[PDB]
């Protein structure tokens, strides 16, 4: 039906080391042309708390341009009712050194209305995706 999410790695390559800049590790679009409240991801398994897991056991944050992290709920929000489509990037910051290796997130998106100070999800979509960063050239 009308709601929709779609959560994918970067369509582009990633390299090893210290990233010169904020590099996107993903790209999450969701939208509802139904009335709703906000969205919001919810980190599950061992990406709670906001992070990529790599196949070398390293824990690696992500950073969200359009929502807001709320630690005390393990997610990022965004309030929004409107019907356009909301394109976010979860992306590791400048300076973050990244290894050889595949990376992987787990969550869990759920769409959302208001009621009573509080809130309640009208949908929701389990995302996953991974991002093997490669050596480059030597
Ligand atoms: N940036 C919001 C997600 C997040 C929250 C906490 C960490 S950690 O370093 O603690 C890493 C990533
Ligand atoms: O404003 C609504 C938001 O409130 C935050 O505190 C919560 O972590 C989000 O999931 C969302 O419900
Ligand atoms: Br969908
Ligand atoms: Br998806
Ligand atoms: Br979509
Ligand atoms: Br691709
Ligand atoms: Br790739
Ligand atoms: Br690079
Ligand atoms: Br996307
Ligand atoms: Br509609
Ligand atoms: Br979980
Ligand atoms: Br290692
Ligand atoms: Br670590
Ligand atoms: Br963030
Ligand atoms: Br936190
Ligand atoms: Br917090
Ligand atoms: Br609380
Ligand atoms: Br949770
Ligand atoms: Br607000
Ligand atoms: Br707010
Ligand atoms: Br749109
Ligand atoms: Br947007
Ligand atoms: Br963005
Ligand atoms: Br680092
Ligand atoms: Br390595
Ligand atoms: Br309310
Ligand atoms: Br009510
Ligand atoms: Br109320
Ligand atoms: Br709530
Ligand atoms: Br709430
Ligand atoms: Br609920
Ligand atoms: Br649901
Ligand atoms: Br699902
Ligand atoms: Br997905
Ligand atoms: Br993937
Ligand atoms: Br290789
Ligand atoms: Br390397
Ligand atoms: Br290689």
């Amino acid at each position: 039906n009308t709601f929709h999410v779609d959560f994918a790695p970067n369509t582009g390559e990633i390299f090893a080391g210290k990233q010169p800049g904020d590099v996107t590790m993903f790209t999450l679009t969701m939208g509802d042309t139904a009335p709703h409240g906000g969205w919001r991801l919810i980190p599950t398994g061992d990406s709670k708390g906001g992070y990529m897991i790599s196949a070398d056991g390293d824990y690696v944050g992500l950073y969200s341009y359009m929502m807001s992290w709320v630690g005390i709920d393990n997610n990022w929000y965004i309030n929004d009712d409107s019907p356009k489509d909301i394109k976010d990037h979860l992306y590791v910051k400048a300076g973050t050194v990244l290894k050889p290796t595949t990376y992987k997130f787990t969550g869990r998106v759920e769409e959302y209305v208001f009621d009573n100070k509080q809130s309640t999800v009208i949908n929701s979509k389990d995302v996953s995706g991974e991002v093997t960063v490669k050596q480059g050239l030597e």
